[PDB]
């Protein structure tokens, strides 16, 4: 299996974006986003298509459809500049695939 | 890429315990540890080799040896009961490898 998503992004202050993956184990597998800042571990911020993990805040949410999953943040702070990572289960067991990642700005 | 654990391990209340994963990828690529708990979102305590992310306690600690790598619990605590998956980067491009996981059951 395989993900595509675009490699940037931006978003102003308090206004919404939503970062969209594309493949086609999204059909079959539920996707997972992971955000990753500079100088931290990678922090799941959605996993199993839309459950948010302890701690993550409501205004990261994600959807899918077909082959797509989507992350929408829904008032972004400036916190929220990161790199975001789609993902699902691959094709082989035991095996994940990654999208190529979404730099996103926050600008203002 | 493949990678194997041991399904199962046990450890005392304030014991030591090692669970390793082996793999070609390993001698290669650095491994990261996943905590899974019930009803719970998975935790990475272990990424590239041997960092913690924020707020690992220092008693999980990560090291690797030839196509071996190892999560060292010292002290374990009751809270510490979990499966714990190995994994790294895949020969695949923009892929993960998993181990099965090993359930680690803590007694006392
Ligand atoms: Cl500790
Ligand atoms: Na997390
Ligand atoms: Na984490
Ligand atoms: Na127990
Ligand atoms: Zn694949
Ligand atoms: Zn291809
Ligand atoms: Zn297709
Ligand atoms: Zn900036
Ligand atoms: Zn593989
Ligand atoms: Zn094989
Ligand atoms: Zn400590």
């Amino acid at each position: 299996s395989e993900l595509t998503q675009d490699p940037a992004v931006s978003v102003a202050l308090g206004q919404t974006v939503r970062i969209t993956c594309q493949g086609d184990s999204l059909r079959s597998y539920s996707a997972s986003w992971y955000q990753q800042k500079p100088g931290q571990a990678p922090v799941l911020v959605i996993f199993r298509k839309s459950n948010r993990p302890s701690g993550i805040p409501d205004r990261f949410s994600g959807s899918s459809s077909g082959n797509t999953a989507s992350l929408t943040i829904t008032g972004a702070q400036a916190e929220d500049e990161a790199d975001y990572y789609c993902n699902s289960r691959d094709s082989s067991a035991n095996h994940q695939v990654f999208g190529g990642g979404t730099k996103l700005t926050v600008l203002g």
